[PDB]
């Protein structure tokens, strides 16, 4: 068996493989979708701090403009979300 | 309330605090000790293969060489073991 932390990881390769097309990929509705049924809490503190995270996130998160989402892309949109819960147990604000 | 995926982001930050001491930062055997006791199975998938990934982990990944991990360092971490898992769900091996 795997320990949490492994099963943690290999859920989020899961959630991926939830929303990607044949290529490995994720187009744009689908990552839309994807952020409003994974990360909702996270997204009505974003529009309660009267910010609208899906409106540049696929522009912002696309590097290689290929107009599709990659693992690698993923992974640093993940990052992000990662990054504001870390400064929020530091006191800071939600979407900040 | 959170979802699966939330909470599984709150998770990977609950066990970084856990070997962050009193500070905000985690020290190298601290971090050699997170990795024994949460990616077990990567470790030994990776000493199977003949590699000693604790070899320069810590050396790799304090990118800014202050001696200790940051947060951001952590996330990049946990990129590269996401990474490989990535790559065994199309098939390929552990830690290559
Ligand atoms: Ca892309
Ligand atoms: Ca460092
Ligand atoms: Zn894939």
């Amino acid at each position: 068996s795997n320990t949490q932390a492994e099963r943690s990881i290999i859920g989020m390769i899961d959630m991926f493989h939830k929303y990607t097309r044949r290529d490995d990929k994720i187009d744009k509705p689908s990552l839309l979708t994807m952020m409003k049924e994974n990360f909702p809490n996270f997204l009505s503190a974003c529009d309660k701090k009267g910010t609208n995270y899906l409106a540049d996130v696929f522009e912002k998160k696309d590097k290689n403009e290929d107009k599709k989402i990659d693992f690698s892309e993923f992974l640093s949109l993940l990052g992000d979300i990662a990054t504001d819960y870390h400064k929020q147990s530091h006191g800071a604000a939600p979407c900040s």
